[PDB]
């Protein structure tokens, strides 16, 4: 809910921090529209 705040690195190694604060895979997290950092696992 707060991935953010963790920029650069909130999540585990794959995932991606999204807009809305959490941690996921996929295009899902981690496409332009989706993503806040960590886009790249």
């Amino acid at each position: 809910q707060t991935c953010a705040s963790r920029c650069p690195r909130p999540c585990n190694a794959g995932l991606c921090c999204s807009i809305y604060g959490y941690c996921g895979s996929g295009a899902a997290y981690c496409g332009a529209g989706n993503c806040r950092c960590q886009c790249r696992g």
